[PDB]
């Protein structure tokens, strides 16, 4: 019945939701459009490369020729903005957001889901969870591009009413996670018999959400979220970095002797409230950390001709 | 003693600010750097155009290679950011910003003051005032594009110790703002013998800022300023448009029959400025009923100024 426009879809997120759509509904016809940067990977969507309801383009959210084309051909219904990158940091980002709503202002039919991060709230203390209230606060020069997408995209709903949503995740982990990322890097580490970093003193804290669940419940948002509403998205957990590597370790039968410290800045703790998506959509994350993690290991250790090429 | 670039220097607060530096400091050397898009208007300082310490390069604030150039070249010290625009409206804004704190980042020396607008909090209720501590809530694509210019820069202060600071004030108001903007539309309509418009049901709230005001409490953060804070900067006032356009009208001795009714705009701006107070002991030193006869005369002695651009 629905077109799915899904941008970054060649990624790590983009990618599993673009799996997690086609399995999930078998008449909906998904668009990967991605501009194949460093982080987007093909192999990560060749299962379903030659599936009838698939389709790929490759270019930049900044091409808005290209957009418009593929938009009135493919009569496009909903977009999932999953680009981004981690100076053209900030035109992707800002300006290819932007450049997403002028079309939605164009064809206000569109329902835009912007993808957002927690990281956009700034470090917590102690105590405490972030909610679709807190204030924004970034830090870093990625969090900053993201909140100021945020925050565009909500003031074209409050100024023309388009049919824009925009939704706050913790930090993802699952398959398909390019191995630079930690818990990828400690787990790849251990398999090639390498000392595992921490960086800092090993105790930031974090909500890991797993990606198939970061899936889901973008997949409930574009179907019954309140256009012009933020929705945070998360994994009912909080982690200190040390905690995820003794984790890792024992899973792999490793000792401790295998850590080792670094230095580097970094926010101190990130911690998602996710009750509106819970008395909303009764939704909920589906994993644990435990099952996740375990799941996610035995992904690498199944699959090094997918991540060797990757380190 | 130090050297000054104003980008958006030849406009409305630009101009001004350029006119207040080189007339307060003797020897500060003021680079206006402005890209003369429709709102940029070399009459604003052709007064001061031949003034030994004055400089003028036309140029866009996206340019990396000539702002590099200039501040080599000029031995910068301080950058004053007032180039906007109101999609390469963005471009201007967000990415212009960007590539001044990019620049920075290579000129650590330099400071950099990222002047704001209080649109950035959104509207307020019925009571109630902006602190530095508001949360951001822009509502347009203008006030959202600002917001995204000083979450950002703080962000390279955040990051990389940058000297930053974003001012963030409230409506301006004085010599050489376009007439199309409220209080000038009002006068030189009036002078005009035409009706006075009040659009929506003339009851929107704001906080009226003397563009002087404005440049002096620059130039006192520019100085003393703490890198990495913001500051509030505001009138101290609060203002329905209709009262504004009822004072305007007893400074002409018109009547309220000039007025007209037509008819989206937040209902509410407010500005708290006790940090400004207690860091610096600054405050406003025109009130609303003094800076407004002033303006208003202005634009009766002005014509030639604003006749062009009408
Ligand atoms: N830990 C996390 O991964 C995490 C956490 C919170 C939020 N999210 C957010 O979700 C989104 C997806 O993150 P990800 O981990 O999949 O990153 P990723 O780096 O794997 O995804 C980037 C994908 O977008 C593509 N891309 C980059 N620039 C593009 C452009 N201009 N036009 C079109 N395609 C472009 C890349 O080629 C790649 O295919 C991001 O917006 C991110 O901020 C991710
Ligand atoms: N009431 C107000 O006017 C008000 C209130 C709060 C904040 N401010 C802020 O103060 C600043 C100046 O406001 P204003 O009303 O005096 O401005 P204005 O529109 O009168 O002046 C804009 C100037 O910037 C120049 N400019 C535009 N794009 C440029 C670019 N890419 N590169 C270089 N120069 C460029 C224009 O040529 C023009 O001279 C803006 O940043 C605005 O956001 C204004
Ligand atoms: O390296 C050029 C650099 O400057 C900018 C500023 O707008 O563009 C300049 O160079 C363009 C092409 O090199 C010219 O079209 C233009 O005259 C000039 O503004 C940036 O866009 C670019 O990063
Ligand atoms: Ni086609």
């Amino acid at each position: 019945a629905m077109n799915i426009l899904v941008t970054g879809g060649a990624g790590f997120i983009g990618s599993n939701f673009v799996h997690y759509m086609l399995q999930s509904y078998e008449t909906y016809k998904i668009i990967n459009f991605d501009a194949l940067t460093y982080s987007g990977n093909l192999n990560n969507v060749k299962s379903i490369q030659d599936h009838p309801n698939y389709y790929f383009v490759k270019g930049e959210i900044q091409n808005g020729e290209l957009l418009e084309h593929v938009i009135k051909e493919r009569d496009v219904q909903v977009i999932v903005n999953f680009a981004a990158e981690s100076i053209p940091f900030y035109d992707t980002n800002v300006i290819g957001t932007v450049t997403l709503l002028e079309l939605v202002k164009k064809y206000p039919h569109i329902k835009l889901v912007q993808v957002s991060t927690d990281e956009v709230y700034g470090s917590l203390g102690k105590t405490g969870r972030f909610t679709e209230e807190t204030p924004l606060a970034p830090n870093s020069p990625y969090s900053s591009s993201k909140a100021s997408a945020d925050m565009i995209a909500l003031a074209y709903y409050k100024t023309y009413q388009l049919p824009v949503i925009v939704t706050r995740c913790s930090n993802n982990y699952g398959p398909y996670q390019y191995p630079e990322k930690l818990i990828p890097l400690m787990v790849t580490n251990a398999l090639e018999g390498k000392k595992l970093p921490l960086y800092g003193d090993g105790l930031n804290v974090r909500d890991w959400l797993h990606v198939t669940d970061h899936c889901s419940a973008i997949d409930v948002v574009l179907h019954k979220g309140r256009v012009g509403e933020v929705y945070n998205i998360g994994g009912n957990n909080e982690k200190t970095n040390v905690e995820v590597v003794e984790q890792i370790i024992t899973l792999l039968g490793k000792t401790k002797k295998d850590i080792e410290y670094v230095t580097d800045g970094h926010d101190r703790r990130y911690a998602i409230n996710a009750e509106k998506m819970k008395n909303e959509f009764d939704w909920e994350p589906k994993y644990t950390f435990e099952q996740g993690l375990q799941e996610t290991v035995q992904w690498y250790e199944k699959n090094e001709e997918w991540w060797k090429p990757l380190k």
